[PDB]
């Protein structure tokens, strides 16, 4: 059920999540606590996400909703496994559930049709809903970052990496997709090159890129360390079907207005890349030959061009955020709105926010086809199309 | 040219400012520096403002654009007065203009037709525009807060109060309306019950309310002190035509998110008020008899209802933000989006953001007619309708 051996191959199946009531439950004083960037006008953001989904569907892509995938898995499970799912959810809920309120929540959840129940689990629960009186409006917090399906897990060739989020507020999001990879017959046998239980280190979706059939590119950032990368390398060596033979690790230290490797660099075509004009000049890299044991990180150095050349074996076309010659104001604004994170749905065809006009212009001038959409409210979340999606199946490249 | 003896009298003439390029020049890192709340999707915010203006116009209100009023004044002035205006603008420009750049900016400004020149002054100037190469993309910062015409000056009966802003970034805004009140024949003779030159203390538009022909209500806040209120009191006593006989000063304790009286209480009808449920229970008031000299601030205490009753002489109807029984989540969100600041265009008829649904519902249930508009982007500026307008002429009440 999983086959992603590039960042650009024609997209066939992708996972997304149209936001539900959870983005209505973020108090302005809890933006940091919930690790979300702003208070959205929900109805508008939701319609905008639907616009994003529609574009993907009109391009023959099968768009799968997280809530539907979880609901489908649930229906196929035994009563004990189903209950096991509900119980784990109650255990990880925040704020922690009081003993006499837990059973009230559980009965409430079970009173809804499967898909609506899953949606309540994602949205969180208001005290009013349970007829409970108290100042705190929420019995259970919602998970506002769920529409960023790029984080809980990342497809990786024929397997997946179920990521280790940083803060507990976001670690609650993993229960859904993990339930799918554990019980859904279509994904149950997907090999896990990383999981939150039998490995070492930490790793996040933003640092994971698949350049081609043989090369995996991971960022060594503040969120992804060598320990996790080593676990991934060994798990891959133990799998016979995987075609990966090499891992290129790119050192990504904290920089102003940037974060994971994705804010630094994205791949849009066989030889076209979008990058931050404010990244470092000479990159620190680590080459890992997967055909050799034990796994060893071979340190190397080079400009972005040199590093890219060593992977695609041809001159890379580098496009800076906001285009060449842009002033710092435009660069800052379009970086702020996640300008590098366009989602590539086919070689040279991308999807992103229309507000990032300078970057859009530079992309079309370089021969890339851009399918923009209005995300006037969605964009306040600070994450673009690549962040709001997780490819499940892409047509392998013939290069 | 000025006649505003209430907060609710049928609105005949009002001053607004549809944002120009200035709201395109706010770097995300300069939100605090420019004292603005977020990075707007300019084109969208501008159309939303036009929608706001359209509603006012469709209600028979004469809407006056600040840029047009300034341009009109400029044309009527002598060459020496005109240049006097340009020079002061150049003097107050930020960042400070370099000696060799100043003359370049001046010629640039003079090369545009009058109204376009005024718009450049308001919008600020990019280095690209002058073909200058430097670090700062801006030669002159824009004044993003210009569309909040409630701040520079506040109509007060038959006169005006040209306010003393707090930070220099916003003090630059006063030059435009002041130029009008100084040279336009229609406003030239308007008495100034306060100005940035011959008085004491500080005062801001958000603290000034006109309840009726005889009562002026001013908030004693972190932005408005007794010194400024005394200056206003004396200046009013010196005017023969003014009908004000009393001033009620309400103490507004500086909270983390409270700099003016307007976000605590607004008047929407002869006996209907919108208030913040997070305000103090017992108010500290000061009664000033304008028929008495010298001016003495007579302290007094009472509940919101008691204080209001002492002014309108009838039972006041109090409507809380988000309505009665609302949970803290809805109160917090609608407070965040300036829920009290509806603009009253006639007794019991208001205009405001459609996103504040709970407050809107409470208002209609209370008998108030609400003319909402989409401000999905404008609202990010943290100021509602009353903040985006300055009544010039209101039909006097007959009560
Ligand atoms: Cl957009
Ligand atoms: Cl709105």
């Amino acid at each position: 059920g999983i086959n992603v051996y590039s960042e650009i191959g024609e997209l066939k199946e992708v996972l997304v999540h149209t936001p539900g009531d959870e983005i209505r439950y973020t108090a302005p004083s809890r933006l940091e606590e919930l690790l979300f960037s702003a208070v959205l006008k929900a109805d508008t953001a939701i319609e905008e996400h639907k616009g994003f989904v529609k574009i993907l569907q009109n391009n023959g892509i099968k768009v799968i909703q997280l809530c539907d995938l979880v609901a489908e898995t649930y229906e196929l499970c035994s009563k004990e496994v189903r209950n096991s799912f509900i119980e784990q959810y109650l255990d990880e809920a925040l704020p922690v559930l009081k003993k006499e309120i837990r059973p009230v929540v559980k009965d409430y959840l079970l009173s809804f049709p499967t898909v609506q129940m899953v949606r309540k689990m994602m949205s969180g629960i208001l005290a009013n809903e349970l007829n409970i009186k108290q100042d705190n409006p929420l019995i259970i917090d919602g998970m506002p970052n769920l529409y960023f399906t790029r984080d809980p897990f990342a497809s990786m060739g024929n397997g997946v990496s179920i990521n280790c989020m940083k803060y507990p507020t976001r670690k609650r999001e993993v229960i859904f997709s993990r339930f799918v990879f554990t019980n859904n017959p279509k994904y149950k046998n997907t090999p896990r090159y990383f999981d939150i239980v039998g490995n070492n280190g930490t790793i996040e979706g933003g640092d994971i890129f698949i350049y081609n059939s043989k090369t995996l590119v991971i960022g060594n950032s503040e969120r992804t360390n060598f320990a996790a990368i080593e676990s991934v390398a060994k798990n891959i060596q133990a799998n016979k079907d995987c075609t990966f033979e090499r891992i290129v690790v790119i050192n990504v230290p904290p920089m102003p207005n940037l974060m994971h490797l994705d804010t630094w660099l994205t791949m849009l075509d066989y030889d076209k890349f979008l990058y931050s004009p404010n990244m470092m000049n000479v990159l620190k890299i680590w080459e890992i030959d997967l055909n050799v044991k034990p796994v060893k990180f071979v340190e190397k150095k080079g400009t972005l061009e040199e590093v890219l050349y060593s992977i695609i074996d041809k001159k890379p076309i580098l496009i800076p955020i906001a285009g060449k010659g842009a002033n710092q104001l435009d660069i800052d604004i379009e970086t702020h709105f996640d300008g590098t994170n366009y989602l590539t749905i086919a070689p040279g065809v991308v999807v992103g926010y229309e507000r990032n006009e300078k970057t859009q212009k530079a992309l079309v001038e370089a021969g890339i086809k851009v399918l923009s959409f209005n995300g006037s409210q969605l964009s306040l979340g600070m994450g673009s199309a690549r962040c709001m999606s997780m490819p499940l199946i892409r047509e392998n490249l013939k290069k």
